[PDB]
């Protein structure tokens, strides 16, 4: 039996949305910007926090090479995202009640913490109150899907692969989770997967 989830947080939490991102980006004046996105490109190591939000925003002016704000830059980076249906905070508080409930996420701290402000906070609840615990990949430094960013979760959780139930909308994620004996779903693009647990 299952006594764990691990939720994904974007698409299968947070609706995305890559062409406003890249709109946005343009109209500050990074013509380019869908020609960006590289291994070692600042998209990819501020993932894994390898550099700080201060070097991204520095990383983007740099090849931006203009005048631009903090503030401009994190409203462009953060357009990326739109919304999270309250019908799936309310799925998450519902949820709790069965399971013990941890977000895994390939995310970035500019994204993470204007989810933690814009999407949680919903009636008295705030991210807290949706998960036991938050594993992100630019705290933990590593990213999905390195079969050890699943390990490290286990272990530091204490639970069970076996025992826990994995919801991420990229397969390539699923597969590698699968191999550790975690159990698997992966929605659809703006999927309602509460159909699992009816
Ligand atoms: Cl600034
Ligand atoms: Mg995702």
């Amino acid at each position: 039996g299952i006594k764990n989830l691990l939720i994904d947080l974007g698409g299968v939490l947070i609706n995305l949305d890559r062409e406003r991102c890249i709109e946005n980006f343009k109209k500050i004046g990074f013509q380019n910007i869908e020609e960006k996105f590289q291994l070692d490109g600042i998209f990819l190591q501020q993932e894994k926090g390898l550099i700080t939000p201060a070097e991204f925003r520095d990383g983007i002016r740099e090849m931006m090479g203009k005048m631009v704000s903090d503030k401009q830059i994190d409203a462009a980076w953060n357009s990326f995202l739109v919304d999270i249906p309250t019908y799936k905070l309310d799925l998450l508080l519902k949820l709790r009640e069965k399971y013990v409930v941890y977000l895994l996420s390939n995310t970035n701290d500019i994204h993470w913490k204007w989810v933690c402000k814009n999407a949680f906070p919903y009636r008295t609840f705030k991210v807290e109150d949706y998960f036991e615990k938050t594993y992100l990949s630019y705290e933990m430094k590593m990213a999905k899907p390195e079969p050890e960013i699943f390990k490290a979760v286990t272990e530091d959780a204490g639970i069970d692969p076996k025992e826990t139930f994995f919801i991420d909308d990229s397969e390539i994620n699923c597969k590698v989770a699968q191999e550790l004996g975690i159990s698997t779903y992966t929605p659809k693009a703006g999927e309602d997967w509460s159909h699992l647990f009816r």
